[PDB]
């Protein structure tokens, strides 16, 4: 399990993209990387997920906010 910290939130366009360190840019969504609740989240969202390797790259699937 690991923890990333957005790069950029597109919420209302459809998503946001995490970034972390040691990994690439971790595709966040407010279905999966959702939270309490169905809110938005600004820049500095720090979130917890596992980055798995798909077709794309790696990417987060079950995220979830950092506490």
């Amino acid at each position: 399990m690991l923890e990333g910290k957005v790069k950029w939130f597109n919420s209302e366009k459809g998503f946001g993209f995490i970034e972390v360190e040691g990994q690439d840019d971790v595709f966040v969504h407010f279905s999966a990387i959702q939270g309490e609740g169905f809110k938005t989240l600004e820049e500095g969202q720090a979130v917890s997920f596992e980055i798995v390797e798909g077709n794309r790259g790696p990417q987060a699937a079950n995220v979830t906010k950092e506490a």
